[PDB]
């Protein structure tokens, strides 16, 4: 099994128990169910609705503000007469450690089989400083990364030596929660957590590999080396533009082997959302239960739910489960203005945690060039483009069409792309950026039949009003917000402090970013509904289970 | 004098010596005066043009992509029939310590008699976790917030004890820069730095007091106090959204004095931009040598400077001054791509300098109802709005129009905005914000004639593709880009890396966000156009003065 570090706790063997048995709750019969709102159809809120009427609940709706369902999820279509090249906007690789994740593309029979084409899995270039640099399939990086890439390793096999003791190895953490030894972990881990949580990731990496005891024996060099493991990453290409983040939820990524062994869903993650979707439930889809309207403000009288409509219609509902950014939340469903849903402290949750932004943009290329030329499948550098992916969508007909993800930035790499939000303008630019350092792999960059309108597809996830943000990653210090979001469907568990409301989304996950924390969090705000309403859950659920009590 | 810290040096004195023998340098006759290019006609711009002309430099043009000269100095004019009732929308604080801008102040009749009204000059309120919180005038902060008032004061009078090196008191240092122990005041400086270089503001609060030495023999809680004093602030509202920032960012502004007396310019602070550019050299407004097209990429030519302007047409020139953003530099003007223009170390400082993001709302009520009525001048939350701010513009007529800052955010504050870019919209959000915790005030927050198109004015300078950030505020490490960035005019020294180009503007000074630093570069960037086309410049010039080599 692999629990998640932070609750010490895995979904997955509850989701295959309750597959076999009903589901994650039931009621009575005779009862009369809730009737449910849930705002946003993207992974969240699809699977809440589902295990809710999985459990019985008659009544669901699913509020969506934009034309489409599926959210972060966005395996977009250049055309839809040769549908199989898809550009992955949002979510795009997959970890088989996220086994709430999991068990929903295993159920649906969506292959993960193939590995996704990280840096160092398959042809990578580095390019730094003007030179480009070899990294070959499977292969260490190229001598001039080999002491950061060999100092985070020894830091992952070795753990860090500090004077008033020292930590435990990441790579140990992770052996433990794999053989049940939770006690264990959870030490192990607050050890951690005590030493670094109010250090960013570079602050980090400078005190450990600067310091008396540097992993991999050798002292990193400043500035030199932390530029160069900036280019490097640590699996999932550059993190330079996210050394501000904390250090803790690196960690917390790596010990859940989320940088490990990451899959390619040839048929789009989108796949998902439109399997969720095409579920039937009473003889209905739960695609029709999707109504496509932006939900406002979202009050309380007595112990009602009131639901502002942008149509300026107001339905009532008995609880709400809330899925859209913590942005969404304070703005617009108005949720921070008093007590009336969420505690002072959850407000505060609500209010700070930090989304970051992304952006991408793909063009369909004629050949998959890559392949019979003499070229890298990823290129990682420290100009404009940052991260480069080119996509086989079809390995065994040779001569498809390629998708390249041209560019795929974050933070302030991608704060950058804000100007110029013309396509073609933008494309070029990225072009022309690769070619200072790569002419040959740039000249390729041509769209099918010269159509930058239809071959290009580009998105920018800070400016999208419906996400507000790419993804949460909390800074130093505020890992208890996650702590404190991811907790707020536990209200159920005390009726006191119960408002009849329940957030969920990533965002409000311990997985920021990744769709494991949307999973877990729909199955706890799920569960809430259930409880708070007089039905009662499976035993496993995670409302009685996750008991963890970590101090961030 | 007034020398700042990273410098130990004072541009006043300098400036004051050369207004009337001639300017800043000048040429033998027999040597011909350069052709001069500057992109950009803001401050920076028109101060590097106006000393270029005033020693003798005759062919000077000035790029501009903007509607209007001024960049991040713009007095919005709400309506032109009421002209004096303005919206600042970019710099609005004048601390006298930056004697650079204060020269130009002086010198071209800009008042700045009147204190600017920060948290704690006038009546003020917090308002934190949904309560109101009274700060009178003068006084010491309400009772809430006084452990992390006195904690600071302490740390700021007193210095940081411990066992490695305790670090000299900011304000010993600067009593050191004031009484000219330049030697001293450098040691005292390079000690913090060795310490805090790659330490965020909170990261430093944090070890700094909940360590074994908090200054005032006060341990903060943690995280409470933490709260409480990203609230506070240390005389510019609260720094929450910049606790991210490296914390020796923000010891130099303190040190510098740019946190002490704060002016306020009643003509608007655009009244400096006109003034510079209404002055007349060789029967010519300075005005009338901005060139309105914006320039795309700059190139090399021979020994000669190619500009690109946006109709397709081309100039060619002997020196350019660049004062456009580092994202500008890198992706429009590609000066990055190669050396041509730049070293790969000020090249990196270019493309990794972080520009924050920030953001304005302002309102033109009917009345000044701050005055009469009991309400305070400034507002300082920890919702949406952040910092209010009440604005009299003309002091004598207690009938007039009042303006209104309603919202100043800084980044993550300011990122929350970019959904909502209808003002009619974001607007009534912010009054509906402020009116949770105090409705008697948010019911003033009305347009005049309820015109919110007319009386409500708005800007996001992060998604402002003419400035692609408010302005730079190095994370922790990145002091070494402002070090790259603030000397690469002092190439001018060196024939051998001399390109004919040179960097200005704030961006790359030590002053990220103040118009000194606009001012400091803009005169250094003068002496190196001079100095490298044969020109002698003047005593006491930066070039020559300037001789710092801190290690950050
Ligand atoms: C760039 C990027 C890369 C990513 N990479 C990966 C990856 O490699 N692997 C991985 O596992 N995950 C990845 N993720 C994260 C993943 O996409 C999310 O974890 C997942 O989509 C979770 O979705 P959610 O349901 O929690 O929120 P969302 O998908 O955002 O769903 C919320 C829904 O609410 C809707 N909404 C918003 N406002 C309203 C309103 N007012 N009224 C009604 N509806 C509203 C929105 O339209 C949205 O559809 C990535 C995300 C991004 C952005
Ligand atoms: C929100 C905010 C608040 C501030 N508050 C204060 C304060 O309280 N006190 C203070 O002293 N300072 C403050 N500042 C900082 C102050 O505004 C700056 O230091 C100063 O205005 C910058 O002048 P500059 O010439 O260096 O840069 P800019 O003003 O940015 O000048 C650059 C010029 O180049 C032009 N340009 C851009 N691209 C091109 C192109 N491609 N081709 C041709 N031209 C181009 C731009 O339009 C701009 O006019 C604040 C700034 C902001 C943003
Ligand atoms: N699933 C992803 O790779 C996105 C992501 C989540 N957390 C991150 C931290 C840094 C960079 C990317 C991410
Ligand atoms: N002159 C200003 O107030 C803007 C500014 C410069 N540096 C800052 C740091 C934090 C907040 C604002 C600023």
């Amino acid at each position: 099994n692999s629990p998640s570090i932070d609750i010490l706790y895995d979904y997955g063997p509850f989701l295959k128990k309750c597959e076999m048995t009903g589901g994650i709750g039931s009621y009575s019969a005779g009862t009369p169910t809730p009737r449910v709102a849930i705002v946003g159809a993207g992974i969240s809120g699809l699977v809440a609705a589902t295990e809710l009427l999985r459990a019985g609940v008659k009544d669901v709706v699913l509020y969506e503000s934009r034309d489409r369902i599926g959210g972060r999820v966005w395996s977009q279509v250049f055309d839809q007469t040769r549908p199989r090249y898809i550009a992955e906007m949002g979510a795009m690789r997959f970890p088989p450690s996220a086994t709430g994740l999991f068990h929903y593309l295993k159920k649906f029979g969506i292959s993960t089989s193939t590995t996704f084409p990280d840096p160092g899995v398959v042809d990578t270039e580095l390019h730094y400083r003007g030179k480009r640099y070899h990294w070959p399939a499977g292969k260490k990086p190229p001598e001039l990364f080999r002491r950061v890439y060999e100092g985070w390793q020894s830091l992952l096999s070795e753990g860090y030596l500090l004077e008033g003791g020292s930590l435990v190895a990441p790579l140990d953490i992770t052996a433990m929660l794999k053989s049940g030894r939770l006690e264990e972990a959870a030490i192990a881990w607050q050890g951690w957590l005590n030493v670094f949580r109010d250090c960013s990731f570079y602050n980090a990496i400078v005190c450990i590999f600067t310091g008396r005891h540097p992993p991999g024996g050798d002292r990193w060099a400043r500035p030199e080396d932390f530029e160069l493991f900036g280019s490097l990453g640590i699996g999932s290409g550059g993190f330079l533009p996210v050394f501000q983040a904390g250090f803790t939820e690196i960690l917390r990524m790596v010990i859940n082997g989320y940088q490990s062994d990451q899959r390619l869903i040839p048929d789009g993650i989108s796949s998902l959302a439109a399997r969720l979707a095409d579920q039937s439930f009473d003889g209905k889809a739960l695609r029709d239960r999707v109504c496509f309207s932006r939900v406002g403000r979202i009050s309380r009288e007595a112990e009602k739910i009131i639901i502002q409509t942008e149509a300026g219609e107001q339905r009532v509902f008995d609880r709400v489960i809330v899925t859209s950014s913590n942005r969404a939340m304070q703005m617009i469903h108005c949720l921070t203005d008093s007590e009336s849903f969420l505690s002072r402290d959850v407000a505060r949750a609500v209010r700070e945690t930090h989304l970051t932004g992304s952006s991408k943009l793909f063009i369909l290329t004629r050949t998959k060039f890559w392949i019979k030329n003499k070229l890298p499948t990823t290129i990682q550098s420290d100009g404009l483009v940052r991260g480069v992916y080119c996509l086989d969508y079809q390995p065994d007909e040779p001569e498809g069409h390629g998708v390249v993800l041209l560019s795929y930035t974050w933070e302030d790499d991608a704060q950058k792309m804000l100007a110029m939000p013309d396509k073609k303008t933008r494309c070029q630019v990225l072009v022309d950026d690769l070619a200072a350092i790569h002419p040959t792999f740039a000249s390729y960059l041509l769209p099918v039949d010269g159509d930058y309108e239809r071959y290009v597809l580009h998105h920018d996830w800070l400016t999208d009003p419906h996400s507000a943000g790419a993804f949460k990653l909390n800074y130093p210090g505020e890992d208890v917000y996650s702590q404190r979001l991811f907790f707020q469907p536990m209200t159920a568990n005390s009726p006191n402090k119960d408002t009849g409301l329940y957030l969920a989304g990533c965002s409000c996950s311990f997985a920021g970013g990744w769709i494991e924390g949307a999973v877990q969090t729909a199955l706890n705000s799920a569960c809430a509904v259930l409880r708070s309403t007089g039905g009662q859950l499976s035993k496993g659920n995670p409302l009685d289970c996750i008991n963890a009590s970590y101090r961030y």
